[PDB]
């Protein structure tokens, strides 16, 4: 209940949300339908619109119209925005041209340049270039500021779960805002865009930029708005409160706009309507800008334009539905659209099973244009399993389609013509980041990055500590003129033990063979040096990873490769390897094709053994570093050493042995080298996290040997090809991925046909940033380049997409 009867006069727009019965004036108070009964009258005034007109200058101030031209509306802070313009000769701020922004230009009583946050929902990344003939304040914001071509929103690629991120830092897993749909099952409660439960503080989690600045004593209010206040009344409040004495003004203002989304699910991306919403998101920019002109405060903000997610063309007719392909789809709640959730109906009923309707919508027809996972399969880089309101059956959508229940779902729900939500490296997908202001660099394109880095930035433009969150705090230094984060690298905490050879072969007892008792004091010493480390500096390039846990491990030196071998998990944690562009391949040879040989530096009992690979049916064995690259056929026999070896599923080494048999070499000729480090992931838990060994829970039967739940690679040359990678002077470029260990391959639909046709498209789906494998393997790499460690950020930071132009 609201006591409407109370007033908002002299409280249109007051920061201070008051609370209930009693009646509301801040710009929320529409959407929980408790505004006081006069706030359209005195805070939502619409009298002669939104521009002076040369009849209006100097007029007497009449406080019924929207905004003013009156003499005295520059010190009432309540001009329309383009008062000194029509009436005082002044030039639109899109008319000027650019100068350089080299120092904050503030009027007295402002601390810090105040942060603008413009939100474009459904703003495609490509409408910058597409749309730039009718942008043109969007336009000399770009070009004159810092920008990327394109910033990758997070999955699923929705409006709720982006802007909370863009607010947080953090995945949709952790903040909890993973659809723009949720049944929390702990609550036994529903979160839907319409409606009041997602007012509910309970299901936000994290801490957004406005809790953030507020804690820390700089003044912010939450960046939501009610739908039905104009854009241009958003915009005059906004400079309204500008206006606010030094003590009671914001630091931090936000605008969102519904458009282009709003017509983008109309007409599609590029429909001819819409044109006309491009323009008048332009024509706000606009007003904000001359806005901040009148106030002198044009070269004191720093504005962010930037957006949520893009828009793919897709039609009603585009849908594929679950009723022809289960029999029980009666049983099943779908969340439904550009991506699936699937849960049971009811809870009482024990006969619904996930694998059943998992195998019921794998690989069923030609053309599927969906394909089902359960979340821990889902590929990591989506960063979406880690939260109860995630379904554990989710359905990846092709771009441009929508998978429904059933038929009557679409036509009593063709209409629309837009959509999104679809994996985030789609480049339908791909949205807008542009930076202007002091503390941004003049001029200056920067690469596409991630948008759960914007919130260390927004706290490093506002001098704020950021809460613990997803981004990596100075991979976007290179955003910006000064308020840098320098960042030092983390400490190692586990340091190394350099075993020499302390076992005879007699003491292992593994239950391998090899033939390789088959026989020189030039070249003893040599293979001695090799054990030593002599060519540790060809193999490892960029120092040793770092362990950042406590653990035991050993580095283990060989001609081809260097290792981290952990005692505990009985298999290296990294195998790191250079192989040149001239590199030769070769096969394994017969007599060596079954050879696993004891590693005589490494004890018998921190080995593993053969016997259970022959005894566990399900799971056999592969190297990390691949006989196929060895440098000589005496190098070859370092290969089959029982410290190199890792279990693998049957399935699972198809696909690794052709990344190792014929794709590193593809790469090292493509690349003109490539540095290789590769290793496994327990992540049995799903939660992006290095698994302690008392969360595993597969091990090779009868043994202590763990079983990964994942494999990794990062695949590291010099950006300029034309220098070799084991010779590179500056910057790096770097691929990485993820591969899940599965014991099929059912998610390649074609593979039962030769690796090289659904292989390397298995490697691309599950393409990974570095700094992924970090947060899975408690690892830090990089650590001894001649590279700045921002620059190194970045790099760590980088996904390779695989998408085109
Ligand atoms: C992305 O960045 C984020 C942010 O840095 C990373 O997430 C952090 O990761 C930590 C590890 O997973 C996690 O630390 C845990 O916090 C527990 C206290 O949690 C509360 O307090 C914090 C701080 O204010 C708060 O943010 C939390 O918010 C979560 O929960 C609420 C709902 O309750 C949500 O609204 C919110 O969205 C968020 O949910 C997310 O995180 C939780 C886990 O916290 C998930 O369950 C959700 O699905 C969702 O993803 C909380 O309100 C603390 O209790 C933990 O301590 C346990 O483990 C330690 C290890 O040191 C052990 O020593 C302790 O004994 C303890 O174990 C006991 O509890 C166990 C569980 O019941 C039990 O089994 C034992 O037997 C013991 O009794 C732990 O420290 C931190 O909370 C999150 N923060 C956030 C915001 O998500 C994320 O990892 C990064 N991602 C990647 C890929 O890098
Ligand atoms: N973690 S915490 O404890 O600090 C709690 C944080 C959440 C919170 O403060 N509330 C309290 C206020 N609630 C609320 C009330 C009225 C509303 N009216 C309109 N709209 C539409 C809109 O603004 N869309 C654009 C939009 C802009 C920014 C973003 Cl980030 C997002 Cl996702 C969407 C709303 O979303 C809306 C929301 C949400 C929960
Ligand atoms: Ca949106
Ligand atoms: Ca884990
Ligand atoms: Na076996
Ligand atoms: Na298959
Ligand atoms: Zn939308």
């Amino acid at each position: 209940w609201t006591a409407t009867s109370g007033s908002c006069k002299g409280r249109c727009f007051e920061l201070q949300e008051v609370g209930p019965p009693d009646c509301r004036c801040d710009n929320l108070c529409k959407s929980y339908s408790s505004c006081c009964h006069d706030f359209d009258e005195l805070c939502l005034k619409t009298a002669r619109g939104w521009e002076c007109t040369k009849d209006r200058c100097g007029e007497v101030r009449n406080e019924e119209n929207a905004c003013h031209c009156s003499e005295d509306c520059l010190s009432r802070g309540d001009c329309c925005t383009n008062y000194q313009v029509v009436c005082k000769g002044e030039s639109h701020w899109v008319d000027d041209d650019c100068e350089e922004i080299k120092v904050p230009e503030c009027p007295a009583g402002f601390v810090r340049p105040p942060l603008i946050i413009f939100s474009v929902d459904g703003f495609r990344a490509s409408y910058m270039k597409k749309g730039s003939k009718v942008m043109p304040n969007i336009e000399k914001l770009r070009s004159c500021g810092t920008h990327a071509p394109y910033m990758r929103p997070v999955y699923p690629t929705k409006t709720f779960p982006n802007l909370y991120t863009l607010a947080t830092g953090l995945y949709p897993e952790s903040h909890g805002i993973v659809g723009n749909s949720m049944y929390d099952p702990v609550f036994d409660a529903s979160f839907h865009l319409r409606g009041r439960e997602k007012f509910n503080h309970r299901w936000w989690g994290g801490q957004p930029l406005w809790i953030t600045a507020t804690k820390q004593g700089v003044r912010a209010g939450t960046f939501f708005w009610s739908v039905s206040i104009p854009h241009e009344r958003r915009i005059l409040t906004i400079l309204q409160w500008l206006s606010l004495p030094d003590n009671e003004r914001p630091s931090v203002y936000a605008f969102y706009s519904e458009q282009p989304d709003f017509s983008g699910h109309k007409y599609g991306p590029f429909g001819p309507e819409m044109t006309n919403p491009l323009r008048e998101i332009d024509k706000t920019v606009g007003q904000l800008m001359d806005g901040l002109k009148q106030l002198r405060l044009h070269r004191c903000v720093n504005v962010i334009f930037v957006g949520d997610h893009g828009m793919e063309d897709v039609t009603c007719d585009r849908t594929e539905f679950l009723s022809n392909y289960l029999t029980n789809v009666d049983d099943i709640t779908l969340v439904p659209g550009t991506l699936g959730r699937i849960r049971a109906k009811s809870i009482n009923n024990s006969k619904y099973d996930p694998k059943t309707i998992i195998a019921a919508l794998t690989c069923k027809k030609p053309d599927q244009h969906f394909k089902p996972y359960m979340k821990q399969h889902l590929p990591k880089r989506l960063h979406y399993a880690n939260n109860r309101r995630i379904e554990d059956i989710h359905l990846l959508v092709d771009r441009r389609w929508h998978v429904a229940r059933k038929p009557l779902d679409v036509y009593k729900k063709c209409f629309f013509q837009g959509d999104h939500g679809f994996d985030n490296k789609v480049n339908s997908m791909q949205t807008v980041f542009v930076g202007y202001g002091p503390t941004f660099k003049y001029r200056t394109k920067v690469p596409p990055f991630e948008n759960i880095e914007l919130y260390n930035v927004m706290c490093d433009l506002l001098g704020l500590k950021p809460a613990p969150n997803n981004g990596t705090h100075g991979s976007l230094n290179h955003l910006l003129r000064t308020n840098t984060f320098r960042p030092t690298m983390p400490d190692e905490v586990s340091r190394p033990n350099y075993p020499g050879i302390m076992y005879l072969q007699s003491e292992f007892d593994l239950g391998c063979t090899c033939d390789d008792k088959v026989e020189n004091k030039l070249e003893e010493l040599n293979k001695r040096l090799h054990t030593k480390g002599s060519t540790k500096e060809r193999h490892l390039l960029y120092g040793r990873p770092a362990v950042l846990y406590r653990t035991s491990y050993d580095i283990l030196y060989h001609t081809d490769f260097e290792s981290g071998y952990s005692e505990i998990f009985l298999m290296p944690l990294w195998t790191s390897y250079t192989i040149s562009k001239q590199a030769e391949v070769s096969s394994i040879p017969e007599h060596l094709t079954n050879c696993v040989r004891p590693d005589v530096r490494v004890s018998p009992g921190f080995s593993q053994n053969c016997l259970a690979y022959k005894n566990d049916k399900q799971m056999s064995y592969g190297f990390l570093f691949p006989p196929y690259l060895s440098s000589s056929p005496e190098a070859k026999y370092d290969a089959f050493l029982v410290t190199n070896m890792v279990p693998m599923y049957p399935a699972f080494k198809r696909v690794w042995a052709y990344f190792q048999r014929v794709l590193v070499k593809k790469y090292a000729s493509e690349r003109n080298g490539v540095n290789v480090i590769s290793g496994p992931i327990f992540d049995y838990n799903y939660d992006g996290l290095r698994d302690t060994e008392d969360e595993i829970k597969q091990y090779v039967e009868g043994s202590s040997i763990p079983v990964p739940t994942h494999y990794y690679s990062i695949i590291t040359s010099c950006l300029d090809f034309t220098q070799p990678a084991d010779k590179c002077d500056g910057p790096l470029s770097v691929s990485s991925f993820i591969l899940p260990h599965r014991p099929d391959n059912d998610e390649s639909c074609n593979s039962s046909e030769d690796e090289s046709k659904w292989v390397e498209e298995l490697m691309k789906m599950h393409t990974a940033r570095v700094r992924d494998i970090e947060h899975l393997t408690g690892l830090d790499f990089y650590r001894k380049t001649s590279r700045s460690y921002s620059e190194i950020l970045t790099l760590k930071t980088y996904l390779h997409t695989y998408e085109s132009e």
